């Protein structure tokens, strides 16, 4: 009864990969700090961004469920990659700072909604205890 | 260590989000099972794909380190989402099957290169204990 999601990932050349998902094709490379090219998508930016997308889509469920009139949501993502005590690297922290536009009458529901969103977010769950995840917000 | 990676993610409408990294724009939405449109990227496909891209870029660092001559690399990724004992859902398993082309003389080095790639992959590290990760390969 699992829902199964499939994709393909190949080596182009050098430090360059191609992600294929349905009819979409994305170049995802090593970043400059590890010898890759400048100006491309990297796992280092794409993974935290997908985290922040999943957080937002989980929030949207709770937003509908709780009758919140959401006007806008913009989030800035800051991911820190650093040394692991197991050698090599790991994500130390991923910070997601959200600017939320809602009706004033809905503001009181937001702490709960945000906590729920992060709790039930599939990617948040995936990285629990291994990466510090700091989600905060301000009303605009 | 410490390197900072930044992105932005906004709500478009409905269950749709836009990822911005530099000048790159990517639509990432809930899947149809969770109220998103057909034919778009979803966190359920993108996140497993970025995991596989990270496995590959880590392997590429080790193959150069070890003098392995890599001819080709193709991988198929299957992600299975299901109910969580914590309520809601979680990724249960992500499988990555790699078809690797190498010089015959390099094949004896591949078990260790793959071990190292999986061990040091930072997205693999990020999901340790929370999602089952199954990586295997065949030569082509
Ligand atoms: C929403 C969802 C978590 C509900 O889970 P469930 O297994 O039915 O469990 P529950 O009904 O207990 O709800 C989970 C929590 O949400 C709370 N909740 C649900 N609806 C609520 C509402 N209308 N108002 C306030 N709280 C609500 C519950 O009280 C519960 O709280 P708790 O964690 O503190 O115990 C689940 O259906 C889901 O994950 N759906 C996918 C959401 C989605 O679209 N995500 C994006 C995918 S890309």
């Amino acid at each position: 009864g699992m829902h199964v999601y499939e994709s393909d990932v190949s080596w182009i050349d050098d430090r360059r990969t191609e992600v294929s998902v349905g009819d979409h094709r994305i170049e995802v490379d090593s970043p400059p700090e590890f010898g890759g090219p400048e100006g491309q998508l990297y796992p280092e930016t794409l993974f935290p961004s997908v985290l922040a997308s999943c957080l937002l889509t989980t929030f949207l469920e709770f937003k509908d469920r709780m009758g919140i009139n959401l006007k806008s949501w913009n989030s800035h993502v800051t991911a820190e990659l650093g040394p692991s005590p197991e050698k090599g690297f790991k994500f130390h922290r991923i910070k997601i700072h959200v600017k939320i536009g809602v009706n004033d009458e809905d503001k009181e529901k937001i702490p709960r909604a945000m906590q729920l969103a992060e709790k039930y977010c599939f990617i948040s769950r995936a990285i629990r205890n291994n990466v510090e995840e700091i989600v905060d917000y301000e009303f605009v």
